[PDB]
This record gives structure tokens, C-alpha cells and sequence, in this order.
């Protein structure tokens, strides 16, 4: 599976039938239709104790992994029940500034989308959680092109070392707090993973407020390779899945 003409998103349903399931992601956030829910509690992000370990190029994006053996970096509150532990963060970008986000707002697409993945500690591990309807919580943040984002610079400078598929690099002491907008206002809906196996185990939390990155930061992303080292070079560009049918589901807003 991949993002090319022969293995792209239009093809995943052959191997992964849930691809046409009932609570697939991403989706278009219609702001006029989303329902203000007064019963939604503020998000609670506790990442001061986060421990980053490494960054790796898995052939479809680059995951920054964190030590999830203890409640060091957690998400709670909002529409969530229980404590969710931060396991990794990755991005989805495009070949041009006009595209790259997965989730769209009123049909508007952003240069990129940041996903912070967390799993419910009631399930013991990540593997058990993907098996549950309330097993994951993904904090989605959009990226627009403007001024640079200081907190993103350490990730950008290490890309060179993980250019191709299978590469990894020690990546300790990275603080994800540096990637958050000022406002924690959000939209939430029941969805799924946006890459195979597309398990319908996620409570999506999409931030209203986007973060701005400079043109050059985003450019360093576009230099990654889908291919392994020693193979023809395929730029990691447009690793995003098109919007899926909402299908009855409701998107609630915290504002
Ligand atoms: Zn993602």
C-alpha cells in the first residue's frame, strides 16, 4: 500500500475492507453543521515529563517515538474518558503548500497536519487499544505556511539522517509542548487510523487553531524518500488520505 497511482488510497479497500467502513477518517469539518456541545470539558495536555527516544522513516512518514511505559506525557479531559498515553507523533504533507492536511475545514486544505497519537491505559498496551472503539485519541493540528516555528527546528535538522525507509536516529529530550497552538479549542468525532489497517478505534481531536511554519521548514519535509536506500528515488510528498463520508456521525465543537 502507498500513495502512488497503483497503491494509493483508492486501492486500500482490497487488502483493508474496513476502508469503506462506517467511521473512517479523515473527514471535512463543516463548521456550520458541527454542533457546539456545552458538555465538553477542556483538553488536558500534560507533556512536561515527556521522554522522546527516536525518529524513524517508516516508508510513509516519519514517527517521533516516546517512552510510554509510564504516564509521562498524557492527554485527558475533553470528550475523553480515562488517561491516554502519548506513543508517537507524525505528519502528513503535500508536494505544494496548497495541500497536505488530511482533515479539511469547510473544504480548506492546509500545508500539513500533525498527529499526536495516544492510547488508553485501561487496555494495557497499544496493541490491545487498537482493538477497542475508545482505544485511541489523536490530537490533530494543522500547519499553515508563514513564520517559522522554533520548536519544530530540531525535528527538521535530523531529517537528513533518516532520508530513506528503515532509517532511524536517537532523538531524546524533544519537547512536544513546542508544537501546540495557543488555543486548545477543538472539534471532536469518532473516526479511524488514516493509514492501513484503518482500525476504527479513534476519538479525533482536531485543533481549531493552526500553527505556522516557514516555507523552508516544510521544504525539508519534501526531501524525504518513500524508498529504501539503494532504490530509485521517490520523494515522500502527498502522503495524505482524501476525505471520507461522515455517514450520520456528528462533529461537535468545544466553542
Ligand atoms: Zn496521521
Amino acid at each position: 500500500w502507498g500513495y502512488g497511482k497503483h497503491n494509493g488510497p483508492e486501492h486500500w479497500h482490497k487488502d483493508f475492507p474496513i476502508a469503506k467502513g462506517e467511521r473512517q477518517s479523515p473527514v471535512d469539518i463543516d463548521t456550520h453543521t458541527a454542533k457546539y456541545d456545552p458538555s465538553l470539558k477542556p483538553l488536558s495536555v500534560s507533556y512536561d515529563q515527556a521522554t522522546s527516544l527516536r525518529i524513524l522513516n517508516n516508508g510513509h512518514a516519519f514517527n517521533v517515538e516516546f517512552d510510554d511505559s509510564q504516564d509521562k506525557a498524557v492527554l485527558k479531559g475533553g470528550p475523553l474518558d480515562g488517561t491516554y498515553r502519548l506513543i508517537q507523533f507524525h505528519f502528513h504533507w503535500g508536494s505544494l503548500d496548497g495541500q497536505g492536511s488530511e482533515h479539511t475545514v469547510d473544504k480548506k486544505k492546509y500545508a500539513a497536519e500533525l498527529c499526536l497519537v495516544h492510547w488508553n491505559t485501561k487496555y494495557g498496551d497499544f496493541g490491545k487499544a487498537v482493538q477497542q472503539p475508545d482505544g485511541l485519541a489523536v490530537l490533530g493540528i494543522f500547519l499553515k505556511v508563514g513564520s517559522a516555528k522554533p520548536g519544530l527546528q530540531k525535528v527538521v535538522d535530523v531529517l537528513d539522517s533518516i532520508k530513506t525507509k528503515g532509517k532511524s536516529a536517537d532523538f531524546t529530550n524533544f519537547d512536544p509542548r513546542g508544537l501546540l497552538p495557543e488555543s486548545l479549542d477543538y472539534w471532536t468525532y469518532p473516526g479511524s487510523l488514516t493509514t492501513p489497517p484503518l482500525l476504527e478505534c479513534v476519538t479525533w481531536i482536531v485543533l481549531k487553531e493552526p500553527i505556522s511554519v516557514s516555507s523552508e521548514q516544510v521544504l525539508k519535509f519534501r526531501k524525504l524518500n518513500f524508498n529504501g536506500e539503494g532504490e530509485p528515488e521517490e520523494l515522500m510528498v502527498d502522503n495524505w488520505r482524501p476525505a471520507q463520508p461522515l455517514k450520520n456521525r456528528q462533529i461537535k465543537a468545544s466553542f
